[PDB]
């Protein structure tokens, strides 16, 4: 009854991001649920989600997997226009993992969504810092790493929308910390705008291991991956005794087939390494504690973000390929209405 | 006062082992402890161990490091001669990390030193299953993959120190088990004696991802490595979500420079996988509810064990390029006395 646009993908993207991999099409979608449909909500959605982990879903690997003439589905504000399950009705907003990428969205079974209690934040924030990533960013740090106070923090990608929480959270918690990101722009603003205590650019340094001696000769004990390759090589050959790698992302091997080797895996025995892969859906029973915790830090200025706003749903093909390549700053958020 | 054998190195072991790496020298020691000396004890050692994390420790990495001049020291049984720490005296048997490769040892701050208890038990088990093989087995197993009931566990080198017992705890848990061994002798030893649920050889499989599928159509939840290379490669590539990975040994690497790259680490993030090293020593306050765990499931023929008896000081160097290349069967012990 009213013209829905959605974005769908052409094909498994093992290297080599084209923009034809994104097929822009007009379909139809009634504007109520049809009959025999309990427990569903009919959505108009607002602002989408950007961020590396929806690249990784087009792997091609073996399970949650996206990936090519499926709808894209991913994180999203939307609004509840109809509903058929009575813990949602008309005009009420929700954030969750169903959003699809298109205008009207019918859900048929919502698990994880979330009521936006929505104050006077701006309603970008439940993408941002209030939604994945900031629950994400606090996962993988204080669940996965177990922070001591005044440890040694590293956090690679930090212009990332995971990695500019996950300092911003450990240098408040009590910890050393120091930032990676590529480009000028990026690490003076990560050096600005974040208290990291030191950050620096990755390409401008040709030798991963050189750099990270020069800012930690005490070694490293907690490192947030969002990078992997062989920056992750060069943190293990830096790694203090009984450190832990919280594995998010790993973004060097989105670019090219035949991903780049770790060869120091025999270190994680001498200095009893832990490594663990994670990703946000299996830590949400803990957003209550999450909320909570950054609710007074907002407004008194004691913590900041930032995103790289593209109004409208033609936009999210150019914006998937800015963060594909590195050249978005801080969280890629596509607005579809309003 | 009496003449002690000493055991040394010659050089970093970056590969290719040589028995000229190893110096056999003859020198004095006296027979008791001299004066202004409290809290050590003079021990005569009897049986040493020879396990795959001696070879670890000439790595010529960065703390607790072995390696060329001085004397080899590891874990080994010896009997009190004369003691100036209270809880041991004359003709007391234990052992413990601090045993060099001598006749007689000076032990001067004892810490780790676990009393026999000797009952009947052969003295060389103390060594092997009741000693740290046995530990690191334990430990390895039940702390950090944190079995559950009816989960699938893969075992590299199943027939060295450590393998032979995790496969053993594993069934006895309640969880199907495969085994991995270099030699067809090993592989029906594996299958006949220690009841796995299956076993293969590596090397007679040129391909392992193709192999580990023809034994896990399933997946696989707990791995305990002791190899390491492209085989950790082809486990990740077949392990289920939130599988663990206790990374005890990297074998594979200690034959040669550039070591094998393990590319695939992307899958962590999918699959959520947990990969740990860890050595034995930071799990021994377990020992005693470790003991009492094996106590009965010896005598009643529920678990064993079996070793590779090298009698004598001067063999040692050509037992150790018996765990260097694979040539060994089970647990390489060496008896310098009785």
């Amino acid at each position: 009854m009213v013209m829905n646009k959605q974005i769908v993908l052409n094909n498994y993207i093992n290297g080599s991001l084209k923009q034809s991999d994104l097929a822009l099409r007009t379909s139809t979608i009634c504007m109520e649920i049809p009959d025999g449909c309990n427990g569903a909500i009919l959505v108009k959605n607002l602002y989408l989600s950007v961020n590396p982990y929806l690249i990784l879903r087009m792997g091609k690997l073996d399970p949650q997997f996206d990936s090519p003439g499926s709808t894209i589905v991913s994180y999203g504000v939307s609004k509840v226009l109809d509903s058929t399950h009575p813990s949602y009705e008309k005009g009420e907003l929700i954030w969750g993992s169903q959003a699809g990428w298109e205008e009207y969205t019918l859900i048929q079974n919502p698990y994880n969504l979330f009521k936006i209690q929505d104050k006077d934040v701006p309603l970008s924030y439940y993408v941002g810092i209030l939604g994945m990533p900031g629950m994400t960013a606090y996962a993988g740090f204080f669940e996965i790493c177990s922070p001591k106070k005044g440890e040694t923090v590293f956090v690679t990608a930090a212009a990332g929308s995971v990695g500019q929480l996950v300092g911003q959270f450990a240098k408040m918690f009590g910890c050393y910390v120091v930032g990676s990101a590529g480009s000028k722009e990026k690490v003076d603003l990560l050096k600005n705008k974040f208290g990291f205590d030191d950050a620096f650019n990755y390409k401008e340094e040709s030798d991963y291991d050189t750099a990270l001696k020069r800012h930690f000769p005490e070694g490293i004990d907690i490192y947030f991956d969002n990078v992997g390759g062989k920056m992750l090589e060069a943190v293990i050959n830096n790694m203090r005794v009984h450190g832990r790698i919280a594995v998010c992302g790993m973004v060097s091997q989105y670019s090219l087939k035949q991903p780049e080797g770790v060869h120091n895996l025999l270190k994680l025995i001498p200095k009893q390494i832990r490594m663990q892969g994670f990703v946000v859906v299996d830590y949400y029973h803990l957003y209550p504690k999450f909320l909570e915790m950054v609710l007074p830090r907002i407004k008194e200025g004691k913590v900041t973000y930032v995103e790289d706003i593209s109004e409208g749903l033609e936009s999210a093909p150019s914006a998937l390929l800015g963060v594909y390549v590195g050249r978005n700053v801080g969280n890629q958020v596509v607005a579809v209405s309003r």
